[PDB]
């Protein structure tokens, strides 16, 4: 069935963040609850249907590691991506209320990133371009799913940019030029995976007197010289396994080509690990959010 503005019909905001404002909706012929994102841009007819021409291969991006799209339309002003509405929110939002992520979740978290990214990469030929905890979506059905990743390369030029500035997940490489690819998106896991576990951006890093408490902000500039010349961010040691320790730590490398590629993550003893694991996830995602 083919959507259209009218068929909607806004339950409550989910968010913004930005460019972007997205709202839970009742599309009222289906009667299913989306999560419709509509996106103002100042665009030509022209360019804005290429958008919509390349947001379709959406309808072919289907994982269980990848939201669900439901299609995608121009209304007034603004392009409309309606998807799969994930009751559990964002790993930003668990974060929040969390404080910390435990390390077994976060094991089945890069578990979903690695084989949400490798669906993208191996099916579609595309890179995520914004691997971040709010880009990573979670259900009560204990689903783990990917969005906002680069389908549209026109969609990706016209939405632009910068809007951090304490908080940067991209790569040394990205931040420094035009020399990235697909291995940005390694780094981007690699630092949302720490923020998560330690429960806060990691950049600048944690003092001794910091990290025995938890176990001003940062300038643009400082943070951003941080990233591309100071040490990348580690693990605190004791308080995780050596293999969560070992697996960030092959994500963060500064040079991208030393840096582990999602084929040799996959097999990387922490995944190993986490994927003979029996962990609730449901169960525990619930439980701290408040749902079932
Ligand atoms: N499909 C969805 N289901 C449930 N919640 C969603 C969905 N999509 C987006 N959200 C929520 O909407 C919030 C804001 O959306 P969004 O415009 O993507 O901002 P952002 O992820 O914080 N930054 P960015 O994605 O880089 O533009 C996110 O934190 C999500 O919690
Ligand atoms: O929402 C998006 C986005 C950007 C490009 C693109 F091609 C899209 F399809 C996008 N949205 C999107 C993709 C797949 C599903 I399933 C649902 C969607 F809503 N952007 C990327 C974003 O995270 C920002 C844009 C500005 C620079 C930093 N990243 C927000
Ligand atoms: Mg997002």
């Amino acid at each position: 069935m083919e959507l259209k503005d009218d068929d909607f019909e806004k339950i409550s905001e989910l968010g913004a963040g930005n460019g972007g404002v997205v709202f839970k909706v009742s599309h009222k012929p289906s009667g299913l609850v989306m999560a419709r994102k509509l996106i103002h841009l100042e665009i030509k007819p022209a360019i804005r249907n290429q958008i919509i021409r390349e947001l379709q291969v959406l309808h072919e991006c289907n994982s269980p590691y990848i939201v669900g799209f439901y299609g995608a339309f121009y209304s007034d002003g603004e392009i409309s991506i309606c998807m799969e509405h994930m009751d559990g929110g964002s790993l930003d939002q668990v974060l929040k209320k969390a404080g910390r992520i435990p390390e077994q979740i976060l094991g089945k978290v890069s578990i979903a990133v690695i084989k949400g990214l490798t669906y993208l990469r191996e099916k579609h030929k595309i890179m995520h371009r914004d691997v971040k905890p709010s880009n990573i979506l979670v259900n009560s059905r204990g689903e783990i799913k990917l969005c906002d990743f680069g389908v549209s390369g026109q969609l990706i030029d016209s939405m632009a940019n910068s809007f951090v500035g304490t908080r940067s997940y991209m790569s040394p490489e990205r931040l420094q030029g035009t020399h990235y690819s697909v291995q940005s998106d390694i780094w981007s896991m690699g630092l949302s995976l720490v923020e998560m576990a330690v429960g806060r951006y990691p950049i600048p890093p944690p003092d001794a007197k910091e990290l025995e408490l938890m176990f001003p902000p940062m300038a643009i500039f400082e943070l951003l010289d941080y990233i591309v010349n100071e040490p990348p961010p580690k693990l605190p040691s004791g308080v995780f396994s050596l293999e969560f320790q070992d697996f960030v730590n092959k994500c963060l490398i500064k040079n991208p080509a030393e840096r582990a590629d999602l084929k040799q993550l996959m097999v990387h003893a922490f995944i190993k690990r986490s994927d003979a694991e029996e962990v609730d996830f449901a169960g525990w995602l619930c439980s701290t959010i408040g749902l079932n």
